[PDB]
Parts: structure tokens; C-alpha cells; sequence
């Protein structure tokens, strides 16, 4: 039985409104209702992997596994494994595979943050799951933040809490948070970003929403308009958004939108917003390609409507040859030439980098490069020619060119990451002089750039 080399996965995210589902939610795992909706004729084709994350959620642990995996049966005729579950308070994450998955998946950790402080350390934050499947690891956060249309600031004080604290992944990666330890990064919830326009427009919105024109909607929604300022999911994609605002809805019902201001909402207007949303981020130059997004039409207990995402995603096999692991490989090579790395800190200490991957035993420590002045008031680490000859523990190019390489940039004085960023080995050459670029970011912010050539020899 061959090894794959692309997976499906499916996304789910339902903010349930602390109610029961119906008896009925297939349409959720079959990617039908509003939106990109996946063709009928993929309805019996199971995904390889189901993550569902649900905010506001009444239900047991066992209560909800027992109707995802027989909503899962029902559509497939699979009965799919449990990887992983994990609930911080009504905040849920459940990982299933199908069977001959099993011996494919290892590595499996869970973790959940909690956000605000005395107040606001009450009922948000986030669980996650992460594991390897095969060559490939694999992350998923399901994050309920900050609810309210002033609390935008808020919600990306949220989003950084969760991506530093949030220990997913190989702890091995020390300098790393979860937004580099994995190949696909999967971040989904309830992010409660509104659209961002005067209470008066509300029956403008929802005649807006009937029409199905939601290009003057999403030009007010507050995480675009986040995004697009970099104040938050900096360097993370979201497919198109062709389906209508999945929240506040009326119970029951799916005709109308429940905006005004009440008690129960804090004397709070809820104008229809796309609060319930899926981001990813893989590494360089891997395959990840959307096949659906969207909400359901038909599941109306909560007054969200659930939303799906559906990825193929590229993974590679658990490489074995003569040599490597357990030793390196002399027919490959990794170098660096004309490298440097632009900081934004103010700061002036000594700076060296550290090379973490896979296909090294261990990570590499550089020497310390040269400190000078950009023209624009720059502060730039000049590594030129300096930066070591890295060692993979495999040379095959079938494995090498999947590969990446993580870099960190620390201070000398301190040990602390100021940036880290990622290169592909998915190069155009072997044992050819390329062009190398990361952005580098610290706490998911972005504090610099590193840049520079790479040269690869492989075995071929
Ligand atoms: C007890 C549960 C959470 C568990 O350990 N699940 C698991 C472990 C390894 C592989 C697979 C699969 N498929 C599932």
C-alpha cells in the first residue's frame, strides 16, 4: 500500500449557542448550503481527516463523538478513529481519521490557552491538536474570542496570547511558536470580527445580505481590514467569502437576522457579521489548495450557522535510506551565501542564528554576524559567507527538496529570538546559486527580513 503523497481535510467551526444540534447536521461534513460548496458527486469520499471546532458547546465530550462518528458513518459507511479531543470550558476540538490512518499518525499533543485577566478570564480562548502525519505535522487551533463589535483590539490581543502560549508541536523547536512548528497550520473558531458599519445601516445590511452582495459587507469586515493593516493572522490565508454573514440569527429559522440591542446581548447591537471563519498558513512551497468554504442553510439550533472548509493538502512519507536517520548523509549539502538579516529593534547588541529542521540531527548555532547601519535607519546582520555548511541526514533530492529550514536570529547577550521565518528547499536548482527570502516575525508581529543565496547538492 503506497504512502500518500495529498489528503483531504476537513474543517469544521459552530458556535452551537449552548443548545443541542437537530438530529440531522450530514449537510456540515458534506460541504452543502451557501458559499464554495463541495460537487455531490464527492458526497461518498470520505476526507482523510475531520477537525471540528465547536464554541458554546452544551454537549459531554462522548455525547458530541457519538454523533459526529455516526454522522461520519452515516455519510461514508467509514467509522473513523479518534486522534484527539480537547474542551476548555465550551471551547472544543475533535481530530477523527479514517482507520487506515492510524500507524500514520504520531506526535499527538493538546493544549488550550485562556485569554483576558480577572474580568475577562472567564469563558474565551482556544484548544488545539497537533500531530504528524507521516513526514508531514500538521496544527489546528479553535479559538472563541473576544465577542462585541468594539472589541476589535481585543480579539488580535486574543489571537498573540493564544499564538505564543499555545504549546503545539516539537518542543524541540524551542525559539518557534505554533505559527512555524508546523507544515499546515489550520485556525478556525469563533474569531467574533464584525462587520464594522453606523447600527442605522442594519436593514441596509440585511437587504444587502438577501441580495447576495456582500462586496460592501466584507470591504467593513473587521478582520480584512485587520489583516490588511497587519494587526493580526499576519502571513495566513482565507479563502473568498461568497456565503452570508453566519451570525446572529434567530433560532429555528434561518429567514432572519436577530440584530437589535437587548438585554440578553448587554444592550449590544449584533449587526450580521462574519464572525466564524478558517485561516490557514503551510510552509513555503508546499501544496494546500481550498475545495470549499462556506455555511450551512439547513442546521438552525444556535444562532450561528455552522461553517466548512475543506483543504487537499500536501504530506510526505517517513523517508528511510542507508545512511540517514541516525547518522548524515555526505552526498547532500545546505549553503548560505551573501546573507543578512534587516531587524526593526532600536536595540544594539550582537546577533547569531540558529538553524532547526528535520532533516538536520540537531539545530545549527551560526557565529555572530557584523552589525551596520541600513540607509533608511536599518539595523542589518551581515552573515555574508560566514553562515556553516549544514549536514541533512538524507541526500535524496526526492526527500531534500521537501524539506524546510527554520531560522531563528537571537542575541548574543540574551539567547531570545528577536525574528523567525522559514525557507523551502523546493528549489528551481540543485547546486545552483538561488535567491533566499523569509519574512521573520516574534510573537506573530513582524520585526525583520532575512535574505540571501542558497546553494543545495543532493545526491542526483
Ligand atoms: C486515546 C486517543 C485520544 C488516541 O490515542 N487516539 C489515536 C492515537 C494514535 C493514532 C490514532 C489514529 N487514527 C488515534
Amino acid at each position: 500500500q503506497p504512502e500518500p503523497d495529498m489528503i483531504t481535510i476537513f474543517i469544521g467551526t459552530w458556535n452551537m449557542g449552548n443548545a443541542p444540534p437537530p438530529k440531522k447536521i450530514t449537510s456540515w461534513f458534506l460541504s452543502k448550503g451557501q458559499g464554495k460548496t463541495r460537487d455531490d458527486s464527492a458526497d461518498y469520499i470520505p476526507h482523510d481527516i475531520y477537525v471540528i471546532g465547536t464554541q458554546e458547546d452544551p454537549l459531554s465530550e462522548k455525547e458530541w463523538l457519538e454523533i459526529l462518528k455516526h454522522s461520519l458513518q452515516e455519510i461514508t459507511s467509514v467509522t473513523f478513529k479518534t486522534v484527539a479531543i480537547h474542551t476548555l470550558w465550551n471551547i472544543r476540538i475533535v481530530v477523527l481519521a479514517k482507520p487506515e490512518h492510524e500507524n500514520r499518525i504520531s506526535h499527538i499533543c493538546t493544549d488550550n490557552v485562556k485569554t483576558g485577566i480577572a474580568n475577562t478570564l472567564g469563558n474565551k480562548g482556544a484548544v488545539g491538536v497537533s500531530f504528524m502525519f507521516n513526514g508531514t505535522s500538521l496544527g489546528f487551533v479553535n479559538s472563541h474570542l473576544t465577542s462585541g463589535s468594539e472589541k476589535k483590539l481585543r480579539r488580535n490581543q486574543n489571537y498573540m496570547n493564544i499564538l505564543r502560549f499555545l504549546a503545539l508541536g516539537d518542543k524541540k523547536l524551542s525559539p518557534f511558536n505554533i505559527t512555524h512548528r508546523f507544515t499546515h497550520l489550520f485556525w478556525f473558531g469563533d474569531l467574533n470580527y464584525r462587520v464594522d458599519l453606523p447600527t442605522w445601516e442594519a436593514e441596509t445590511i440585511i437587504q444587502k445580505i438577501k441580495q447576495q452582495q456582500y462586496a460592501d459587507l466584507l470591504s467593513h469586515d473587521q478582520l480584512l481590514t485587520e489583516r490588511r493593516e497587519q494587526k493580526v493572522f499576519l502571513h495566513f490565508e482565507e479563502e473568498e467569502i461568497t456565503f452570508a454573514p453566519t451570525y446572529r440569527f434567530e433560532r429555528l429559522t434561518r429567514d432572519k437576522y436577530a440584530y437589535t440591542k437587548q438585554k440578553a446581548t448587554g444592550m449590544k447591537y449584533n449587526l450580521p457579521s462574519w464572525c466564524d471563519r478558517v485561516l490557514w498558513k503551510s510552509y513555503p512551497l508546499v501544496h494546500v489548495v481550498c475545495q470549499s468554504y462556506g455555511s450551512t442553510s439547513d442546521i438552525m439550533t444556535s444562532d450561528h450557522s455552522p461553517v466548512f472548509a475543506t483543504f487537499e493538502a500536501g504530506v510526505t512519507s517517513q523517508f528511510v535510506s542507508k545512511n540517514g536517520p541516525g547518522t548524515v548523509d555526505s552526498q547532500g549539502q545546505i549553503e548560505f551565501l551573501r546573507c543578512y538579516a534587516t531587524l526593526k529593534t532600536k536595540s544594539q547588541t550582537k546577533f547569531y542564528l540558529e538553524f532547526h529542521s528535520s532533516c538536520l540531527e540537531s539545530f545549527v548555532k551560526s557565529q555572530e554576524g557584523e552589525n551596520e547601519e541600513g540607509s533608511e535607519g536599518e539595523l542589518v546582520v551581515k552573515f555574508g559567507e560566514t553562515l556553516p555548511k549544514l549536514k541533512p541526514i538524507i541526500s535524496d533530492p526526492e526527500y531534500l527538496l521537501d524539506q524546510h529550514i527554520l531560522i531563528s536570529i537571537k542575541s548574543s547577550d540574551s539567547d531570545e529570538s528577536y525574528g523567525e521565518g522559514c525557507i523551502a528547499l523546493r528549489l528551481e536548482a540543485t547546486e545552483t546559486q538561488l535567491p533566499i527570502y523569509t519574512p521573520l516575525t516574534h510573537h506573530g508581529e513582524l520585526t525583520g527580513h532575512f535574505q540571501g543565496e542558497i546553494k543545495l547538492q543532493t545526491s542526483q
